[PDB]
RNA sequence: GAGGGUGCUUGUACACCCAUAGGGUGAGGUUAAGAAUUACACUCACUAAGUGUGAACAACACAUACAACUUGUGGGAUAUACGCUAAC
């Protein structure tokens, strides 16, 4: 079933937050240390949790489940790798396994190795003080008694008011893990953001138009999208008026005399097909429409219609001609009215 | 005395040999069906053998093999398939894990994942009175005790020697496959055959060099040759990429609601036309090399990978980019080694 | 009219067909609504295609010029192309 919170997965960069550079380079050791250390743990866990659970077919192997496997491991590396980070690990690996163990059984999917470049996991218990610094001007925290930054750099993305939010506690930050790719720390950080009841606001503003490029534009707030093109649009109306031409033309110097039906059939089918081919495009963006206008909680529509140049003269073509093509008008309005969206005309 | 055969796959369609079609749908289904039992036999090798090396690592940290594997292997997968298959996939899983077990244990590698989509093996006791038939103008062999006839058509020169080769037993056969596609049987058959002689004097040299506008060119003496046109091997992949690209613009409203496969069934035909074309372009470039080295009875051919002004800043581009495009260099490789040319690099 | 089928596999063209094939469906799954029912870049699968004989959507026979022929497969909305498999 949809679970009623939505899950973000982003990719911010976590800085060392120390003065020395001294400093800065055993973390950065002490972080690969903990990446090799997470590597052999994890392949030890995941092949020892197949052999607990195939010990049907190991019948020729020489002699809850978190105990004794994550023990083992803890003692052959206690001291020298976090606990925490184990038992993130550990948790991750064995839900993985749950999920996967019918496919494993089955021999659809081989046993996943998780090599050295694995992004090593880090639980609750290990991030601390994530507050965001106005005097750094980003946000900073510390993992395992270690200070961090965040350098998001010249981001106009949702990760700065994501993580906002997250530092005003209104999201809840999943397991998460911490990646190092070319002496680059990313944190592949999950949020898991309650779904509020979208409740369409009647004073924020909408205009869709029908440009000659695209069908409809639609304009909402910062954000604006297309719907369709006219390649897209007209592709499979190319391809119905093509059959219908070679059809034409192959009946005209076909045999006669078998029926005047026999010979237009096929001409008034491929008719009847390009109109519903074409009001099955209209209801299709329109459908686009209202989806756009439901996420962005855009309760005013406006349809902005023609008027431009004070009367100018007619144009090319238009794409989708008017707001009264194939009834775009009535089912904008219909699928509008459905959806609880006030529309005024333009 | 050293190996004087390289070993090539060929494609040998086959055909299978009963009088109506249900029987020949049973014997399809079946062979659809060791296909599958296959790939599934061959993941779980994989799986086996890699937690058989990690258990071993563990308990070398902490403080046969091929009859255990096909033992398993066979149980799970007894009187549904041949067995030679389940014995000769073992083998060669083995030999590449054994081959590829450091890499495994130290983590620099991916443990395989095959698929359903598989080719599956099988020896040389499995073809059984193979013979040439004269009203049926084809090789007629049985193959796990079902019989199968060659569909070569036009190819009263190629295959029709080699497998008249092989019934004489001239012609040694390693390992074979069998691909299965739309209805259609292939035969993937690994031959030894013997290197060309050919009159080479070590001392005249071929210069060929992947630049100019032209994929390859070659020169020696005083004679030249250019392999190939921009216009047949960039302008035309070119054609090919943007009526993917306009194919995937159309998919997003191409029909929908039956998943990501049938709104995609049109993307997924230039992935392969355009794949199956570099492969062909390249493999008559790197045999018009071939052929240049041989005609002027080249002993060695150089091939200088850019190297221009000693380390000079980037150009535009040419062709083909560098000496390992599409397993350019690869193919080189065994063309030469056949035709006993040495091969240079720069 | 793109693109496909048949002509051993791959490529170019070629004769005959198919082609709203970016289409027409079916099964499973998720979702909303009082319902009809919508949806799903969710999973999976089916379906058109040479000539003569032949009752037949059985089967058989015939069915082009040029070159290659170390292979199979996964991912790829705007990531520039990456990885798994056999062999030397
Ligand atoms: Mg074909």
């Amino acid at each position: 079933m949809g679970k009623s919170t939505l899950k973000h997965t982003r990719k911010i960069q976590i800085l060392i937050d120390l003065p020395t550079k001294d400093e800065k380079k055993e973390v950065m050791d002490m972080m690969y240390q903990w990446r090799d250390r997470c590597f052999r743990a994890a392949n030890i866990i995941v092949t020892h949790l197949y052999v607990q659970e195939m010990i049907k077919d190991f019948f020729y192997l020489s002699e809850s489940r978190m105990n004794t496997t994550y023990r083992v491991v803890s003692d052959r590396f206690k001291g020298e790798m976090p606990t925490n980070i184990l038992s993130t690990l550990n948790h991750g690996l064995i839900s993985s396994f749950n999920k996967n163990r019918v496919q494993y059984w089955k021999g659809e999917r081989s046993l996943p190795n998780f090599k050295k470049d694995m992004a090593f996991p880090f639980g609750l218990q290990g991030i601390s003080r994530l507050v965001y610094d106005e005097e750094k001007k980003a946000f900073c925290f510390r993992l395992y008694r270690v200070p961090f930054k965040t350098y998001l750099g010249k981001d106009f993305t949702d990760k700065r008011m994501l993580l906002e939010r997250l530092v005003k506690g209104d999201v809840k930050l999943c397991a998460s893990n911490i990646q190092l790719n070319g002496g680059k720390i990313f944190w592949l950080a999950v949020f898991e953001i309650e779904k509020e009841k979208h409740s369409l606001k009647p004073e924020v503003i909408a205009e869709a138009s029908l440009s000659l490029e695209y069908p409809i534009v639609v304009k909402t707030g910062k954000n604006r999208l297309t719907i369709g093109t006219k390649e897209e649009f007209l592709y499979r109306r190319l391809a119905i008026q093509a059959a219908r031409r070679r059809t034409q033309v192959g009946a005209t110097y076909s045999r006669s005399g078998k029926g005047k039906k026999r010979k237009l059939k096929a001409v008034d089918k491929y008719h009847k097909t390009e109109s519903n081919y074409v009001a099955h495009r209209i209801h299709v963006y329109s459908r686009k429409l209202i989806d756009f206008c439901i996420k962005h909680q855009a309760g005013t529509l406006i349809l902005m219609n023609q008027e431009d140049k004070v009367g100018i003269a007619k144009e090319e073509e238009f794409v989708l001609r008017n707001w009264s093509y194939y009834e775009l008008m009535t089912k904008i309005k219909y699928k509008a009215e459905k959806a609880g969206i006030e529309l005024i005309i333009g």
